[PDB]
């Protein structure tokens, strides 16, 4: 009796630009060979980090964020009028509500646009773009800022052995928009529920707010665990990855899989079978792992040191907390 | 150089089905006083009970619950679920996120999904990014589940708010059908009344100094007011609009369950028919958040007053202050 209509927008979208933030303060491993037992030796070599970045007391995973997309918009040769809508993916925005993305919004002086955060451990930058592409094409806007950003800094235990010199802090934001020719290519993401535990906050703000002077929550990993699984199932989804947009492996010119760990990501290259000349990122040196930040900020330092080019036909492969992954094909930005 | 492939999905897609959860016990507007009273309260907010997940209950559980009940409605099974969106405000846990959990306890626990966060908008959000992930081929059918577990946020001293939230979760089932049943999403936010609606302490400065106090939902009732009686009118014909359909060919209103005479403004602004239908799912079942629109739906489908297949304007507004907006055929 009556016809909803449909709307269709961009065939073609890309990753026009890229724009990182990253925190004054440099935090050596030394500096942390204090409230643990081992050496600057011991960390470099099962992690590959040197140096992170840890942001100050008032900034925040919504701020850096803002830096971070207004590089990016800079970059592209857009201001904030230019843009539609923003999603903004992290796991370290302290509040329930509100949302960050209309913050940011605000912050950039484009106060009305769309905006959401989307949450998915390390794999909501792929999820992310996903989503971003995916609003594009079928009409829902033109232009998107799509930001990973966090502040993992205040979620460290010190003393926590196992993972306390492995996150830091970092915001890095892409533009997506019409191109020339197809830039990002079809999403391949999945989960695993059953191993949620493996990444994890230990105690829930509700349990502790009741029972605050007893133990405080942090962010707690089952290491082992996180390094099989990415180490033995990730190379599979990146070749489906591939296979989805049409690419073989010997193809891709840049691999940007997530900072999580250097010994995994060298182990996932060998697997995806690529040409003896991909280059590899490894931000995670000099910046250590920045979750949902942490592609974005590859790709960032991998264009700004030149060992990337725009154009580069890359792959990016998320993986991490409550055991997710996303995964796609991209041209390089910039 | 080397080409990206580009690729399509279904054109067409709808609401398969809705699916409800709302918990056992009924906590009634006698059973919580500051200095009020049941006609005080339903005066300014059209509240008259609302409903409490137990303490063994989560956001999480709920969603799991809602969406079985969705599955069923759909006559589906988990193996026919590509992903699931699980929008939602009161998910307690920085990480991990909640999507992959629901989807374990569904028993598709290798499906795709996440969280995500955009106030009481976040159904619309929701909703739209999953018809457009099934649009553009990444996905044939999903799970949008809105879930909310406010009981625990609540101030029990905040005469402003602490008669509002409840919680509850709705789920519902996108996929192909023969016509399209998702209008084009329309939405947009304030970024400059972020406080209107907000968790006063955050997470960390309250973990740094326990010794203050914890962190509440903190709601500007006035502020609120204006914005969203005044604003999503104009949302509401925007939505319509790219729906290419009239306000007179409207069936079914479901604005955001915050406040009856919030939605009693936003009926007479929309110009509909008189005998339109307005959800008002909130009298039995509060301010549930993120969830009320799919449970508004679900209790007027479950009451009669919507059938099947009838037009619905829907219309999410709230934190951050952002709204999302679109035209859907009534599932079941
Ligand atoms: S993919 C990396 C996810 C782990 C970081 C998530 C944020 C910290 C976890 C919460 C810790 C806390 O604040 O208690
Ligand atoms: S759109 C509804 C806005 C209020 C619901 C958001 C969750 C409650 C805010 C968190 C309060 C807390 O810190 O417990
Ligand atoms: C002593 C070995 C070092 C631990 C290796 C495990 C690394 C997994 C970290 C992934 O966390 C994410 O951000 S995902
Ligand atoms: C000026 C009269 C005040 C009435 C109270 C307003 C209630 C606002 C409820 C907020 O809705 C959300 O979901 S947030």
């Amino acid at each position: 009796m009556t016809e909803i209509a449909t709307t269709s927008g961009a065939r073609s979208v890309g990753l026009l630009s890229v724009g990182a933030y990253r925190p004054e303060r440099v935090v050596t491993n030394d500096e942390i060979c204090q409230h643990i037992d081992s050496s600057d030796e011991w960390i470099y070599t099962r992690t590959g980090i040197k140096t992170r970045r840890f942001a100050a007391d008032d900034e925040s995973a919504a701020s850096m964020a803002t830096e971070a997309c207004r590089r990016a918009l800079s970059n592209a040769g857009l201001s904030a009028a230019d843009i539609d809508g923003v999603i903004v993916t992290t796991n370290t925005h302290f509040l329930q509500t509100p949302p960050a993305a209309p913050m940011v919004a605000a912050s950039l002086g484009a106060k009305g646009i769309l905006g959401f955060d989307l949450s998915a451990g390390c794999a909501g930058f792929g999820y992310a773009l996903g989503a971003a592409a995916d609003m594009i094409r079928g009409g829902g806007a033109a232009t998107m800022l799509v930001v990973g950003t966090e502040k993992l800094s205040p979620t460290i235990d010190m003393y926590d052995r196992g993972n306390c010199f492995i996150f830091a802090d970092g915001a890095a934001a892409v533009v997506v928009g019409e191109t020339p020719f197809q830039g990002i290519g079809p999403t391949v993401a999945g989960s695993d529920g059953e191993q949620a535990d493996a990444i994890r906050q230990d105690i829930d703000w509700i349990t502790f707010a009741q029972n605050p002077s007893g133990p405080r929550p942090f962010v707690r990993l089952e290491g082992p665990a996180v390094f099989r699984w990415a180490a033995f199932k990730m190379g599979d989804v990146g070749r489906r990855a591939m296979d989805a947009a049409g690419v073989r492996p010997d193809q891709i010119d840049v691999f940007v899989p997530h900072q999580a760990n250097s010994r995994i990501n060298e182990l996932l290259v060998k697997n995806l079978q690529l040409r003896p000349d991909a280059v590899v990122a490894n931000d995670i040196e000099h910046t250590g792992n920045t979750s949902a930040a942490s592609i974005p900020l590859a790709m960032a330092e991998l264009l700004t040191t030149g060992a990337a080019k725009p154009g580069d036909l890359a792959l990016l492969i998320g993986y991490g907390a409550g055991l997710s992954y996303a995964a796609q094909v991209v041209r390089m930005p910039k």
